[PDB]
């Protein structure tokens, strides 16, 4: 029997092995602030402002607040992640527990200099799952305020809020308005908790792995082949050269000649950036250079973009301008970063089957050529999918997001994120929890405007959360050892993966899920 | 779409329907206008960066979009073609494919 | 005239049943959402995107790399999971000649 | 006698990048050899030999 | 069992319908002076 | 179990001849991994049969 | 083949070779089968039919 | 098995990342397999 002297859950936070499958389950410690002072508000961007026609935007912030568990190193430590991308192939979601408890409602009054803290036995705070997915889903954004890496922080609830049509700043007859207040919820005293479960829906392992083959040499480099090639259209070793058709099989020496089965993925193409910066051009081109898609006359940057290599051989300081994904180091500034204070991706491991970012498709011809004109060719910087192509998709980092949802549209083509994880049609429901709240005293006659004055209140409580993964273990004939990420054998003034003096959990680079290989 | 007794040739604009696909612009790009931007060449200290309109693109890894609309006087379905391969075969005058 | 056919003359009857094979339900329906708009306009993304190519409020300005983080005010830089759908591009004509 | 007097076999063929290295697509995607009444055309590396 | 610590009821919002009938449900905070 | 780098489907010589009163060689077998250049990186595959 | 060895062949631009050509990888003792064309397994009037 | 609390990446034995004139544990020009070193077996970490 729950009562305000008994606790309502225990801290579970382990990994478990078994075989094939893994289970994590992390547990921390989570802060609620009353949002809005209890109010829903529309919020809007427009040209009247400093701001331009990209950014603007019409919409409502909630009093309500959310959960959000969606990085990876919200379920696995630096080692268990180690474990997980040196021995296995593939990966993938299975189910999850969800768990809230031990909830403490809290009330603070100021009165001149001086503010106390107490209990408030009889408040509560609401929560429900939105399990129909009949509210914007905002998770899938890559925002702050999940979890946190380390299982010692306590963090605070992130505020919910959603975006609908606008035009400028207006809205439009088609802007919908959402009560996070409509829909049922459970309330809960100090003595109560809240739990669901949820079972995710079969999708492809992801590929955590590299190709031991390039698309181009998949021939034996024995053999000749039986087909042939045109390899001369003109007479050589003469006075006058002539025109002349002449055929050869493609062999050994010529790999670039012969006939293949299949062809790289598409290419939409990014602009260059070293990070030897004498070597850019001296320019502010960040924008302006950008790689864009155009939407109802409104300039969005195409980032990170499709997945492609992010650079070619012994090319490590070039990246695409908007390519890639760009973590901060800890106490990083928001805003104009320097280059140590971020940590950069690398998608080097795709080279194999997918085209480098900043460099073209291929050649195409242009005109038909003639006795009289000589022929043209023209290249392709964006390339739509065509029958015969392969590709990879982006990995995912243990800083990364795990899942999105897959927008409910007609159609879709190859439904994977582009930030990189697991698409979903119907994705882990988004979680809404918000304190209750709590009038101050009203006057003695009545008065028919709603209250404005309230008691000032947060609360406070643990979160658990578990997920079943399925794994797809690597049966490998290869007879030297492959590549697997350690670390750094040599001394240092602090571990990494750790704390600092300070007291300061850092994480010292981004780790992608790609060392083992596969032929292709 | 015609309206009642307009001419079979060289009718008027006042004689004459026209539908408009402007919901699904949330999704579908507008029909006048680019698809974007994509970058040209390779920037260098002695060069600066160039960039190219893309005016036709294929299908794209992460692209999602809408069908057309379906009107009260317009086709309800159509035999989708024997063929080794099609993308996406939903009829492009609208219906079910 | 090779194929089998009902002969019908003044008192008979025809009819015959047909069943449709599953498709996918018409979309009746405009998104309330545009697809560079799904974020959560009051929270910043933890991603970087680059910000600055070169040094600014200088006598001579020089070479740099910047890096900020996608929120509010900038919407048109964040990361983002989808892209719109595919372009052919047509010519854009007026109803005021 | 009606082709271009030139060695054009490999600079104008039609090819693809990968990893900064070019390769001829051979035979390619699947495409018309040639219109009516245009038999003696043939694509470049268009075509199986 | 009823307590301090525990909850008395749940918040309730919804409307529901079932071809001949419709059922709507509301839930308010209220305040109660002297 | 696919195990091998796979050679067939590259469309080599060396298969069974078309007329069934010949006697053929078999062909050898090889195999291509990462290469830069002429060197090999550290994701190069070697296997013994 | 290769007198029961396994070896290692490579192809660089150090040769005259260009950089579209260069390869690594080895060369087996070992033979294979290849069946994987249609004369293989259909006499001309079989394939008539 | 090895069974562990701590948080941090432990050492592992890996191949060179880097581009070489061979691979490690495979056949040279010649034919000629080559050991480049010898390996031990202690990696994972225990407390004392």
């Amino acid at each position: 029997a729950d009562g305000v002297g008994s606790s309502s859950g225990n801290w579970h936070c382990d990994s478990t092995w078994l075989g094939d499958r893994v289970i994590t389950t992390s547990t921390r410690t989570w802060a609620l602030p009353t949002y809005n002072n209890h109010l829903y508000k529309q919020i809007s961007n427009g040209t009247s402002g400093g701001a331009t026609n990209d950014n603007t935007y019409f919409g409502y912030s909630t009093p309500w607040g959310y959960f959000d568990f969606n990085r990876f190193h919200c379920h696995f430590s630096p080692r268990d992640w180690q474990r997980l991308i040196n021995n296995n192939w593939g990966f993938r979601p299975k189910r999850l527990s969800f768990k809230l408890f031990n909830i403490q409602v809290k009330e603070v009054t100021q009165n001149e200099g001086t503010k106390t803290i107490a209990n408030n036995l009889t408040s509560t705070i609401q929560v429900f799952t939105d399990s129909e997915y009949q509210l914007p889903y905002v998770l899938g954004s890559a925002h702050q305020g999940c979890l946190p890496p380390f299982p010692a922080d306590v963090f605070m609830i992130p505020q919910y809020g959603y975006l609908t049509l606008n035009n400028g700043s207006q809205a439009v007859g088609r802007s919908s308005f959402y009560c996070l207040e409509y829909f049922p919820s459970q309330m809960l005293r100090t003595g109560n908790n809240f739990q669901f479960t949820y079972t995710f829906e079969d999708v492809p392992f992801h590929s955590s792995y590299a190709h031991s083959q390039s698309l181009d040499r998949l021939m034996n480099p024995l053999i000749d082949q039986y087909l042939y090639y045109l390899s001369r259209t003109q007479t050589t070793g003469g006075t006058a050269n002539t025109q002349t058709l002449g055929f050869s099989q493609g062999g050994p020496n010529t790999m670039a000649n012969q006939a293949k089965n299949w062809l790289p993925g598409p290419c939409y193409r990014q602009q260059r950036v070293s990070t030897t910066t004498g070597q850019n051009n001296n320019s502010n081109f960040a924008w302006t250079a950008g790689t864009k898609y155009h939407l109802n006359g409104r300039n969005s940057l195409a980032n990170p973009g499709i997945a492609m290599a992010t650079h070619k051989d012994d090319e490590e300081r070039f990246f695409p301008s908007n390519g890639i994904l760009i973590f901060g180091k800890q106490n990083a500034a928001r805003d104009n970063a320097d280059y140590s204070d971020v940590m950069l991706t690398s998608e080097e491991e795709i080279k194999t089957t997918n085209p480098v970012a900043t460099e073209e498709y291929g050649i195409v011809a242009d005109n038909l050529q003639q006795q009289n004109t000589a022929p043209q060719i023209g290249t392709v910087n964006s390339q739509g999918a065509l029958p015969g192509m392969v590709w990879q998709n982006r990995d995912v980092y243990l800083q990364g997001p795990i899942w999105a949802k897959i927008p409910h549209t007609d159609g879709n083509f190859h439904p994977s994120p582009l930030m990189g994880g697991f698409g979903l049609k119907h994705p882990p429901p988004q979680i809404l929890i918000k304190n209750t709240p709590v009038p101050a005293d009203p006057p003695t006659t009545f008065n028919q405007s709603k209250l404005n004055s309230f008691i000032t209140q947060y609360s406070t409580g643990q979160v658990s959360v578990e997920i079943e993964w399925e794994l797809q273990k690597e049966n490998s004939k290869r007879w030297n050892p492959e590549i697997q990420y350690t670390s750094n054998y040599y001394k240092s003034t602090s571990v990494d993966f750790a704390v600092n003096t300070e007291g300061v959990y850092s994480e010292p680079r981004p780790i992608g899920t790609r060392y083992l290989t596969r032929n292709l």
